[PDB]
């Protein structure tokens, strides 16, 4: 309702949008019904340590 | 011609040859056919940077 998640098509198990459950693919100007949200990089947290 | 890509078996959309697109078992002695080449880490970019 507020947030986007990943899920399995046969099961409601939602994952947080990350850059390892999606896959890169063009720009942002040729699909049709994109939407803006957050892909989190699982890596850019850690390497501030 | 002179790089080298990876595509999807039905649809020619090359991609460049990293280490998300391949995984590595053995060496280069056992392939009959096996060519030389780079393959792209993105780790080293945003590791570096
Ligand atoms: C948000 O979506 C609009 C169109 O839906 C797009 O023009 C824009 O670039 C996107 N990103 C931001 C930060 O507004
Ligand atoms: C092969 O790789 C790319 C095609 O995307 C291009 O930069 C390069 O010039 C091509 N070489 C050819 C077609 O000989
Ligand atoms: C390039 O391939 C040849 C065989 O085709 C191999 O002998 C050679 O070691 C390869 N280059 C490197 C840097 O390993």
């Amino acid at each position: 309702g507020t947030h986007w998640f990943v899920t399995q098509r046969n099961f409601y198990e939602p994952q947080i949008i990350t850059t390892d459950n999606t896959f890169v693919s063009g720009n942002c100007d040729v699909v049709i019904g994109i939407v803006n949200n957050t892909v989190y990089d699982p890596l850019q947290p850690e390497l501030d340590s």
